[PDB]
């Protein structure tokens, strides 16, 4: 008539390893429940008795037993910060997204206390970071900015990067949307995207025939390329330039615009990074796009060329050798005042080179038009024409 169930509950909670073993051998119900539904596994998880947790599971304990609140052993181990028990429970099939009667999941309980190693393990095993409880609170809400956000962000970005390798374009697309959102965050977020390993996957996606994938991938890449020179170098080192140059032949004008914007951002870096753009063969396509009827594409190519021409004399000469000057001089007759200003800036950069570069500018007939625009009634164009003529005339 011994109450083996009661004795087992008490032995499990007290950490009496030998007594648990003996009670189980004598037929105690491993899934005994107390007055509010706690099983021996609940109590051992709460108290942190790893050996007893393992013995109970070996003897068939229900890893997902619910008490009357809906708490599982995983809830209790997460709440109490018992990391090794969390791992053992998950290894034995614990429900990582189980919710109690008010919608609380194990991740909520780990986050609220700052059990950040458990947070990491739960996320690694598929815990949902956006899970909301009865009052709309996510685990992030309950963490109160205790370091949870960095751990969750690391996990969210690495999962998004892995989805870029999926074999469904819709999975790739929705992941690119979220990565694009992160890249939109500017310098305070972009390094997290780089550190998640996104750049190689983004570059590889530039071979996709799916134009929506190309558009979202380029959007993310261009924003990363708007960072510092070390971030530009990561884009280059990921292999972006040959793929970007290929896309300058795209029939899609949005892809064309985004590719030029990304190339212009890269070309806004250091001299070696300008040289990478040249070495990838971008200049022929850039010069051809100066004839584009689309003014946004025209202006984006103009700006990229001006950035390239902000480099050394040999890089300026590469622009000249690609035939840019006749097209640039033509653009000084543009009715559009933005294109006129950007053409003056690019030509001024070219004119800031050496004697050889200055001579090509004069032979292209730029002096006639620079001195004419020196008196232009628009002050901005007047400035650029003045400064450009100065660069041409100095040294
Ligand atoms: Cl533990
Ligand atoms: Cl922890």
């Amino acid at each position: 008539g011994s109450d083996l169930g009661k004795k087992l509950l008490e032995a499990a909670r007290a950490g009496q390893d030998d007594e648990v073993r003996i009670l189980l051998a004598n037929g105690a119900d491993v899934n005994t429940a107390d007055e509010t539904g706690f099983t021996p596994l609940h109590l051992a998880a709460w108290e942190g008795h790893l050996g007893i947790v393992e013995v109970l599971l070996k003897n068939g304990a229900d890893v997902n037993a619910n008490d009357e609140r809906g708490h599982t052993p995983l809830h209790l181990a997460a709440y109490t910060g018992h990391l090794e028990i969390v791992e053992v429970l998950l290894k034995n099939g614990a429900g990582v997204n189980a919710t109690d009667v008010i919608g609380t999941a194990p991740l909520h309980l780990a986050a609220m206390w700052g059990h950040l190693e458990i947070v990491e393990v739960l996320l690694k095993n598929g815990a949902k970071a956006e899970a909301k409880d009865k009052f709309g609170k996510t685990p992030e809400d309950l963490a109160r900015d205790n370091g949870y956000e960095a751990v969750a962000r690391l996990a969210e970005l690495a999962a998004l990067v892995l989805k870029l390798n999926a074999n469904d374009d819709q999975i790739i697309q929705e992941a690119l949307w979220k990565l694009g959102n992160h890249a939109s965050g500017g310098n305070l977020r972009i390094q997290w995207v780089i550190d998640a390993g996104a750049l190689p996957a983004l570059v590889q996606l530039l071979s996709s025939p799916n134009e929506q994938i190309l558009q979202e991938a380029l959007w993310t890449l261009g924003n990363i390329a708007s960072g510092g020179n070390e971030q530009i170098q990561a884009v280059i080192d990921a292999g972006a330039l040959p793929a970007l140059v290929q896309l300058l032949s795209s029939p899609n004008e949005q892809i064309l615009q985004e590719a030029l914007w990304t190339l212009g951002n890269i070309a806004s870096g250091g001299n070696e990074q300008i040289q990478a753009v040249i070495d990838a063969g971008a200049l022929p396509a850039l010069v051809q796009l100066l004839s584009s009827p689309n003014e946004q594409i025209l202006q984006e190519a103009l700006w990229t060329l001006g950035n390239i021409a902000s480099g050394g004399n040999e890089q300026i000469q590469a622009v000249i050798d690609a035939g840019a000057l006749p097209a640039l001089v033509q653009l000084l007759s543009s009715p559009n005042e933005q294109i006129l200003q950007e053409a003056l800036w690019t030509l001024g950069n070219i004119a800031s080179g050496g004697n050889e570069q200055k001579q090509a500018v004069k032979e292209a007939g730029a002096l006639e038009k620079l001195e004419q625009l020196q008196s232009h009634e628009n002050e901005k164009i007047q400035k650029e024409a003045q400064e450009a003529l100065e660069k041409l005339q100095s040294h």
